[PDB]
């Protein structure tokens, strides 16, 4: 996400870099 609390990383690059919530 940007700034939740859950990882937002489901790519194999490197696009998710933030938490959803």
């Amino acid at each position: 996400g940007g700034a939740g609390h859950v990882p937002e990383y489901f790519v194999g690059i490197g696009t998710p870099i933030s938490f959803y919530g």
